[PDB]
């Protein structure tokens, strides 16, 4: 079997983050739906049309062409600059429009998943991660959920996405740092040598160790608690390295607290 039971672990991760006749005709329809997004300025006069048009775009990605021909569909959404234009709505101060756009991107990730080039996954990850720092609670929490779902949906290991996740540990507001402890856990679950077969992480252990040390000594109690639990996932993947952190790198304070955070199934 695999080191981790992904079916079980994913349900836990998600609980941390509660919520055409031709391709040319498709492209023309996309260009017409994106027209109200072409202006930088959201106005009283275009925000409802932007929201309504995202609903129609969501209907389009549920269609047969993205299911049957994701590769050429990806070429189309690149050419019409779908992600950049959708980012004008994720940045809206209007809650319903920003949330509608975030859920659209979540559904796009789900449906196209590993058919998306890294450049587009990177684009979407940055939109999500930056909203983790929103002072608006429903925004950061929705972005958190979308990021966890992204990691579950994307089955290829990308160093770029691991580094974007890692560097959240340096953000000043608590939520990205807390999210980062869950993201690290997700990477350990899915992409350790055992789970991946059914090395990606070996060369990233230096970052993992810094990531753990920072979170476990975080000023915020929720980040410390989350990172102490993630430490035991690291211990399950690389016990020699984790033991060295526990004895050769932690104070007796953080050591005892970390030892009391073992989950009952690991």
């Amino acid at each position: 079997s695999t080191l981790f039971d992904e079916e079980y672990e994913f349900q836990l991760l998600l609980a941390e983050a509660k919520l055409y006749e031709s391709l040319n005709q498709l492209q023309q329809d996309l260009e017409n739906l994106l027209a109200p997004f072409q202006s930088v300025k959201e106005t009283e006069q275009n925000w409802k049309l932007r929201q309504s048009n995202i609903i129609e775009l969501d209907n389009i990605i549920s269609g047969n062409i993205p299911k049957d021909n994701p590769e050429e569909f990806v070429t189309v959404i690149k050419e019409v600059q779908l992600i950049e234009l959708i980012s004008r709505a994720t940045s809206s101060l209007r809650t319903t429009l920003s949330l509608t756009a975030l859920l659209f991107l979540k559904r796009l990730i789900h449906i196209l998943n590993d058919q998306l080039p890294l450049s587009i996954l990177d684009q979407i990850f940055v939109i999500f991660k930056n909203l983790l720092s929103s002072t608006k609670k429903i925004s950061s929490q929705t972005a958190f959920h979308c990021l966890i779902t992204l990691i579950i949906d994307i089955n290829h290991f990308h160093n770029k996405l691991f580094q974007l996740s890692f560097l959240l540990i340096n953000e000043k507001t608590v939520t990205p740092r807390f999210c980062s402890a869950i993201l690290l856990r997700s990477f350990l679950i899915k992409f350790n040598d055992s789970n991946l077969s059914l090395s990606k992480l070996e060369n990233n252990i230096i970052y993992i160790e810094e990531w753990l040390k920072k979170g476990i000594s975080d000023s915020q109690t929720t980040v410390r608690e989350a990172m102490r639990l993630t430490f035991w996932y690291f211990y399950k993947c690389y016990p020699t390295n984790a033991k060295r952190l526990l004895s050769s790198s932690f104070s007796p304070q953080l050591k005892k607290a970390t030892e009391l955070a073992i989950p009952a199934h690991l």
